[PDB]
């Protein structure tokens, strides 16, 4: 049956996921206030054009490096640099906890979700980003789904291969099978209240530029 295939796939996805709670209630509160500062600055028109991407239920803020399966890296300096508080409050903690080495992160993206927000099935562009992919969830708890046939064929398949809880203050690290061989997504029903995520990545040298 398809039950053995779904279990073997989930096994493979799991081996590409590492997760741990690194940030306390207070550390989150400090970072969450800084994320609110970023939303204000965007609204004040203080950022470069390509720094901010506005969409109905979700907003994206690109720092260090940003982009538009033919994604392209904007020319150097076209997006705002990674704010100091990100280096100080987020990247440092990860470096101290041996999640990623120092100097690795050149790209930080903040996704800001409304309740009812979602991300459609995708693979983090392999031509743009190196692995691993690190992400830290903030305002509330949610879930990350892997294997996303269901978003398009809910008749033939009603569930993802795997759902991963992403609680406030947790660090999720994706590599191998989980980052390369399978799509991920977030379902609208899994975002009940406001949610933000900071995604920390290194871009590839040969990432096709504009
Ligand atoms: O919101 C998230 O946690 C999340 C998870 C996986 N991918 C993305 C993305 O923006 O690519 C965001
Ligand atoms: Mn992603």
């Amino acid at each position: 049956e398809q039950q053995l295939q779904k279990e073997e796939e989930a096994r493979k996805v799991k081996s590409g996921i590492r997760q741990m709670r690194l940030f306390s209630q207070d550390e989150c509160a400090k970072i969450e206030a800084r994320i609110d500062e970023v939303v204000s600055r965007a609204e004040k028109g203080l950022y470069n054009e390509h720094t901010v991407d506005r969409a109905p239920l979700r907003n994206k803020y690109f720092f260090g490096e940003g982009y538009t399966g033919q994604e392209r890296l904007y020319p150097p300096g076209d997006v705002d640099e990674i704010p100091e508080w990100v280096h100080q409050l987020v990247i440092q903690k990860l470096v101290e906890h041996r999640v990623i080495p120092e100097g690795f992160v050149n790209s930080a993206v903040i996704n800001d979700y409304q309740p009812g927000g979602c991300i459609v099935s995708h693979v983090d562009p392999i031509h743009i980003f190196e692995r691993p992919i690190v992400s830290v969830s903030f305002f509330s708890d949610s879930a990350l789904c892997f294997g996303c046939k269901f978003q398009f064929k809910p008749i033939r398949v009603s569930e993802p291969v795997l759902s991963l809880p992403v609680r406030r203050g947790s660090v999720t690290v994706l590599s191998g099978y989980a980052a390369d061989e399978i799509t991920h997504c977030i379902r609208p029903q899994d975002i009940k209240e406001r949610r933000a995520v900071i995604i920390l990545r290194k871009t590839r040298l040969d990432a096709p530029r504009l």
